[PDB]
């Protein structure tokens, strides 16, 4: 029974890696970003309301998992899993995630999900705020250019055309906003281990994290 915190900037690979690791350790992967994006989706639907307390009050949000253990986001009884990226949500999520009522709502749900351990949770404030007692806290990093290029490649693959410069600029802007916001900004926990993903296979990084897991 262990919990693994995986924090890092945008397009750092986190979700990918978190899936593999969870798989190999027969654990469940929780993508917290999906939660903030779902709430941002609701925000857009509500004409970008500034009343986040009310938004959260009048919203139900559950994370569920399929056969392949893939995470599904159920917002107000609708599966919005496939509408949280490569669209306007990405451009507004940092702003919405900076709001107190939003973070309080999401964090409480995230802790409930990890109460019985067995969770590999990725995000920005997992090792610092959500799972301060996680058995392993990893802080994934890579250069903006590295991350931009990897996102670009992925996109071209997935059948999504994207402009490299825009991708890099948006990634930089999101990371900057997330690192400077007043509440639970993205930052390395004192007991976290830095892990550079640059020039490393999706497998290599998974192996490294597993290596650390075996030590505890
Ligand atoms: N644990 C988390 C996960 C995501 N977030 C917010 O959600 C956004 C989307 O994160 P992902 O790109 O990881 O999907 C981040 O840029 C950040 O603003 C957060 O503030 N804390």
């Amino acid at each position: 029974a262990i919990n693994i915190a995986l924090d890092g900037p945008a397009a750092a690979g986190k979700s990918t890696i978190a899936k593999r690791v969870a798989s190999e350790l027969s654990m469940i992967y929780v993508d917290t970003g999906a939660m903030y994006r779902a709430l941002t989706y609701k925000y857009l639907k509500l004409n970008k309301t500034e009343d986040f307390a009310k938004l959260v009050d009048q919203t139900t949000l559950d994370l569920t998992y399929k056969a392949d253990k893939g995470q599904c986001v159920i917002l107000d009884n609708e599966d919005v899993t496939d509408f949280l990226r490569n669209n306007d949500v990405t451009q507004h999520v940092s702003y919405v995630a900076s709001k107190e009522p939003v973070r309080s709502f999401a964090v409480k749900k995230q802790k409930e999900l990890a109460a019985e351990k067995g969770i590999v949770m990725d995000g920005r404030d997992i090792g610092t705020v959500v799972l301060p007692d996680a058995d392993l806290k990893v802080y994934m990093i890579a250069s903006v250019e590295e991350r931009a290029e990897r996102r670009y490649k992925d996109n071209q693959l997935r059948g999504i055309e994207s402009n490299f410069e825009d991708l890099k600029r948006d990634i930089e802007a999101r990371d900057q906003y997330d690192m400077n916001r007043e509440i639970s900004p993205l930052r390395k926990a004192d007991d976290a281990v830095t892990l550079d993903t640059t020039g490393k296979s999706i497998e290599e990084v998974t192996d490294e994290i597993l290596a650390m897991v075996s030590q505890i």
